[PDB]
């Protein structure tokens, strides 16, 4: 129950896929696509990326990135991350996944986020905790993009 703040702010939908592997710390995050995402671009759509942060008490520890796709509001990315996380933390890390527009000079503004961990909740929370709960799984799930203005004072 619970959660769900950014359903109606018509941002996009991110899917992406968590496994965690506790005996290595391993912690593997895999973009796959994104669909309905907000234009960015005047005249045209958005040209997207996503970021993804590693975080724990308001502080990026780690940062990856994807490939930029071109002129599409539904890219597909299929790119994977890992991280090192020990089992001692796992329950106290944030996974935040931002969907970004890039353009080529000024500032690249982001179209929505999302995060999953501690002090995540609704369909956010249940990503994780079936995570944690299916040792060496991936699974994959959809979530809702969230404006930052909202998820970035959760995070701080
Ligand atoms: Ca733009
Ligand atoms: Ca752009």
């Amino acid at each position: 129950s619970g959660g769900g703040g950014g359903i109606l702010e018509k941002l996009g939908d991110i899917c992406f896929s968590l496994r965690y592997v506790p005996t290595a710390g391993k912690l593997t995050v895999v973009i796959l696509e994104a669909k309905n995402l907000k234009k960015m671009d005047v005249g045209g759509l958005s040209d997207p990326y996503v970021k993804i942060h590693l975080m724990q008490n308001g502080k990026r520890l780690k940062k990856k990135k994807t490939t930029i796709k071109k002129n599409t509001l539904n890219p597909y990315y299929n790119e994977s991350f890992s991280f090192e996380v020990p089992f001692e933390q796992i329950q106290k890390v944030q996974v935040v996944v931002t969907v970004l527009d890039y353009d080529k000079i000024g500032k690249n503004d982001a179209i929505g986020k999302v995060f999953v961990g501690y002090n995540s909740t609704g369909a956010e929370l249940r990503h994780w905790s079936d995570m944690l709960a299916n040792p060496r799984r991936p699974i994959a799930q959809w979530h809702t993009l969230q404006v930052e203005e909202e998820v970035d004072a959760m995070l701080a």
